[PDB]
């Protein structure tokens, strides 16, 4: 009974009560069947016979069969049951997805997505299967066991309660032990299956060397051997399944035989009448064709057990590198940035962070162009709250970044990337993606402010186009102009920027760095680059060898100094 | 094999016995109730009841928790599908290595074997379908109609005639409705995970935008649309099962009321209602699985047509005009005047010109790049020549069979890949005809024995992805071991000599002298020893010969050749 919405409470309650009705008509259908046989044994009036027989046939319509042609009640149960499985499935999928995008960058670098999204989806499938399995299979079939014991031990002869109770115990125990034994065979068949498939696929994939040494004949022979070995073990596993099913049938056979003969004895001794015998025979088979399906669901709870703990592990792994639990906002006015004893160990990088101390001028442009290596992108990520400070003081406008909180940061800050990574979507969403809660007419206004109008008329249908892998393919300058529309919509306090090594054409280049100067106006920027035009518009440059600051000044100061920037400028002057 | 003829004969007979059980178990049930309603002599009653319960054990309910004969047919039928699965799998794999590289290098091996196992599973599922569900359930329908028709009054044959024909007809029309919902479904599943995985990939730009609220709201919107489609899915399936259920109910109701009327009128006996009331459920419950197999038939037949597509086709790059044997005896190497057409590249053959008699080791050199193995792929009959003649030992390669040239040539690539196995089958892999004494004798004779015995397991070491991981020089020496135990008539070589260890490079060159002990080789390399080893050296620029002459002649010519050699050697 989830407390989400009152409609869902009523669907849950009506489906539970409807389950109760099905487990109630489980006993009525045999009881009616016995009454019909008694009406036919000694003669009955047709007028009452017809109504009782029709009443029975509609009750057997309500439950056509056990797990096959389940019947009106079970079918109506399953159709209304999905409308709470949608709720719980949707809720857990949203929660796990929010947690996946909660986790930090360092989690997301190496491990992929489809190897994790499968874990999420199969975990949701596992929990839905667990609740549906349990509530509709464990408690109902155990309830049927209690009703069989109770009803045959009260209203029919007590030793048939004995035969049924013993037969249920013999069946359930035998089923679970041979399911374990079959389980060890399942794993044994699976491990060889991996080997036969692996040898096959690599023997094919090495076609160059198979061709190189005439290896088709021996390759056929060894693949046939792997097939024969897999066959000779699959025979063993399927013989185990055969023995399991056959002894399930043999225990049902002994249980039915004991009851049928004992009932025959009591009916011939006339303590019971023929209807009671027909009831016993039809009630056992009804009681068991669910139950062989119970064993199947107990061997498909094994996969669920592995998925659920894995789902719980992913759900409970949160980096939580730094945050202020009091939700303390940011008080930002100009862009005063502080460097003092800023040291941090960096993983998987040639450069590291080694005691940098050079505050940037607020309102000005202090670029960082220098050596090969992604330490510039590293300090960009570090300033953009992606890695923990080990030792250092970072004070945007005079307050520590560890306690001013991330929502206030990303409201107060806006940073563009170097590779515009875009979806298979429209363009209107990707230009309003800077501020999704901003109106359309102003996002066309900011798009024309970026200059995106030219691609709009280049589109087959303009601002309502489809762009991506499932849409049209734009160019890099177009997409970076979408990105600058994103950031001017996002209204930054401080802009940080990077580019790749690609410039499309001079006509778009002059426009895009004109707009870069426009957005860097009234803003401090610490830009990183490898493009001469995006370096010369910035005045003062910081160059860092291996995490520590080494040169200083402006670009002509570096040229007269003769540093690595001067060598790069000579190399770009004459290639 | 004739034993499998015995297994299939006993399997068809076992199906026949299983059809007999289906009519007999209810006829026995009617007899037990008959003997029960009038007063029963026990000593016939007890034996008839246990005879029935024996027979009901053999049948094992309807289907699901299947009976003795069904499990026996399923068990002993494995021995036949194993045969046809193994045979058609070997047919695929033989004709798929025998298929040319041209389609094969354009395909990835993960999906081709996926299609192969899917096609084989399709063939066995389809044949088990067609002889174990189609003919059986149709046979059971006929026996039900005939039994209730001729052995009873005609109207019950009427009822079950109409009920099976109607049940199957309704199951058809509703299963194509369900199928059109299923395809609209599964394309919307394709959307609903594509946008999920793209969001997870674009996480970084999301984090710069702080757009996680927007992306979870877009996700939950399109998953709500998914939920609506799921609801329509299950409502369709519920209508299918419930309409079936209504047909079951209509047949049972019509029969039960009609039977009750006849047994009140005593044209039918009191057992006969129990006969019909159990028998029509016994017919009905397998037919619930028949819609499952009319839904299997679609996937089955599209994959098995895919199997005939990929199998009965050919690529067959090397045509067999005369398919003759080569008159090779000493090994003249002859490239002359071939204009071979080539696309998606610049490596057409614009009449390269070099030939060597036996007694002349041959070289090749040109620009940078790994495309020089195209010449060797042309050399070992992977692509036929358009216009011109290529000879080996004076014999043109355009008319002989492929296997006549396949054996005689020893080529070592840059990396002969070592399998996930021992080294016994690795030295067996060079050539299989020889014995253990001479393959480990050539293992000592090729200088791999030192590190084989230096490794802590010796000749039986487990090596590869399923074993230990070796080194590049050792596996190159393994390739040299394979070709020196192969003992091919003439050797066309490629050589790594990747300057890792100088001692192993000297072992490589000693192996080179031993494998070229008065026999010719052609070498594609850019290192000093492996270029001065050959008698003459030709420069080829994508099929264009530009300079020929020895190492000192080319270095005295001194152009792009000498500057790339000296810039590679030093800086
Ligand atoms: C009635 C029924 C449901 C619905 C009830 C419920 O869901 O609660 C169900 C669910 C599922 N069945 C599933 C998968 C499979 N079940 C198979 C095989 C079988 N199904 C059977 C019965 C059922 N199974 C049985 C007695 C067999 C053996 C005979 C045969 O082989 O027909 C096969 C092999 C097919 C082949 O070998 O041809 C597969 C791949 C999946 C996973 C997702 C998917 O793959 O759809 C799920 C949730
Ligand atoms: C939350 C869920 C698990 C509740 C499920 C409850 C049902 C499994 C039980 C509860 C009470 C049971 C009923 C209690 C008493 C009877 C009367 C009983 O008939 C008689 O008393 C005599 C019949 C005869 O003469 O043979 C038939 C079964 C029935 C309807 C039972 C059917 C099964 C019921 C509904
Ligand atoms: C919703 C669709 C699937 C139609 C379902 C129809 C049933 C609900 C109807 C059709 C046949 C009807 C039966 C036809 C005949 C009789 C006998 C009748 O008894 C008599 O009057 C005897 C003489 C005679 O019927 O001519 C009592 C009602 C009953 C059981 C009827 C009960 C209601 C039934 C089952
Ligand atoms: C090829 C595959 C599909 C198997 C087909 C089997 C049928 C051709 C046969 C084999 C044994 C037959 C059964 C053998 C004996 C009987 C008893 C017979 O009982 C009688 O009352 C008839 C004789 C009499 O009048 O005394 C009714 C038919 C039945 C069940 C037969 C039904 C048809 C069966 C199943
Ligand atoms: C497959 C393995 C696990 C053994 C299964 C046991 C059956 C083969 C046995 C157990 C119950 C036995 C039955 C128990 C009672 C009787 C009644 C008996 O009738 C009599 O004449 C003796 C009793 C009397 O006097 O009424 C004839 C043998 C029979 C059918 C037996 C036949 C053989 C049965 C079915
Ligand atoms: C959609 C599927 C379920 C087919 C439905 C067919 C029924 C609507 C038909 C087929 C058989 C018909 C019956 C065939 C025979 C009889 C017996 C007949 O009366 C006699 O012949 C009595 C003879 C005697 O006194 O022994 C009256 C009509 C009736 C009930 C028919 C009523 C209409 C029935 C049930």
């Amino acid at each position: 009974w989830p407390r989400g919405s009152p409609a869902l409470q009523l669907v849950v309650l009506i489906c539970l009560g409807l389950m109760g009705l099905e487990r109630a008509l489980n006993v009525l259908v045999p009881i009616f069947y016995r009454n019909i046989v008694n009406l036919l044994t000694e003669k009955a009036p047709w007028n009452s016979l017809a109504w009782t027989v029709t009443s029975y046939v509609f009750l057997k319509f309500l439950q056509g069969g056990g797990t096959g042609s389940t019947g009106f009640v079970s079918n109506l149960r399953t159709f209304l049951w999905i409308r709470v499985q949608q709720f719980t499935s949707r809720r857990v999928e949203l929660l796990i997805f929010s947690h996946l995008h909660e986790l930090s960058l360092r989690w997301h670098l190496g491990r992929r997505t489809g190897e994790v999204l499968r874990i999420a989806d199969r975990g949701t499938s596992s929990v839905t299967g667990l609740l549906s399995y349990l509530v509709f299979n464990v408690i109902p079939t155990l309830a049927d066991i209690i009703i069989g014991i109770i009803y045959f031990s009260m209203f029919f002869n007590a030793w048939f309660g004995l035969i049924v109770f013993l037969c249920m115990s013999l069946y359930l125990t035998l089923t679970i032990v041979v399911t374990e034994w079959r389980t060890k065979f399942r794993r044994a068949m699976n491990t060889q299956e991996n080997a036969t498939r692996a040898r096959a696929v690599d023997s094919l994939l090495n076609f160059e060397t198979v061709k190189y040494y005439n290896a088709e004949s021996y390759e056929v022979e060894r693949y046939r051997e792997a097939i024969i070995k897999y066959q000779g073990l699959e025979w063993k596993s399927s013989a185990s399944l055969v023995l399991l099913n056959q002894t399930q049938n043999l225990v049902i056979g002994l249980g039915l035989l004991a009851g049928s003969l004992l009932c025959a004895y009591f009916v011939t001794e006339q303590k019971l009448q023929v209807g009671d015998y027909v009831l016993f025979g039809t009630y056992i088979i009804q009681l068991y064709m669910p139950l062989n399906w119970f064993g199947t669901y107990y061997r498909m709870i094994q996969t669920n057990f592995i998925d659920m703990e894995n789902m719980f592990d992913l759900l409970k792994e949160e980096t939580e590198v730094k945050d202020l639990p009091g939700a303390g906002p940011l008080r930002f006015q100009k862009g005063r940035i502080e460097f003092e004893n800023v040291h941090f160990s960096y993983a998987d990088g040639r450069e590291t962070l080694q005691d940098v101390s050079f505050t940037v001028m607020p309102g000005q442009t202090l670029a960082l162009v220098g050596p090969s290596g992604a330490g510039k992108s590293t300090i960009l990520r570090l300033l953009f709250r992606f890695y923990d400070i080990s030792s250092g003081c970072i004070r945007i406008d005079g307050q520590d970044i560890s306690q001013v909180t991330q929502a206030s940061l990303r409201s107060h800050i806006g940073v563009v990337p170097q590779d515009t990574v875009l979806f298979n979507d429209t363009i209107a969403d990707n230009i309003r993606y800077g501020r999704v809660t901003a109106g359309n007419d102003e996002v066309e206004a900011a798009a024309q402010a970026a200059g995106i109008h030219d691609a709009i008329m280049a589109f087959p249908e303009g601002y309502r186009t489809q762009v991506g892998e499932r849409g049209l393919k734009l160019s890099g300058g177009e997409k970076q102009r979408v990105a600058i529309a994103r950031t001017i919509l996002k209204a930054p306090g401080i802009i940080l920027l990077d580019e790749a090594t690609s410039a499309l054409d001079t006509s778009n280049e002059r426009a895009i760095q004109a707009s870069l100067a426009k957005v860097c106006a009234n803003r401090t920027t610490i830009v990183v680059a490898h493009r001469l035009s995006t370096v010369v518009n910035a005045d003062q440059i910081l160059v860092i060898k291996d995490g520590c600051i080494v040169e200083r000044g402006r670009h002509e100061a570096l040229l007269s100094r003769g540093g690595v920037y001067a060598d790069m400028w000579q190399l770009q002057q004459g290639q």
